[PDB]
């Protein structure tokens, strides 16, 4: 869908994992 939602997905969401 979006490559930015793919970027931050590993940036913001890997903090909370």
């Amino acid at each position: 869908e979006m490559r930015l939602s793919k970027f931050f997905r590993d940036a913001i969401l890997q903090r909370k994992k």
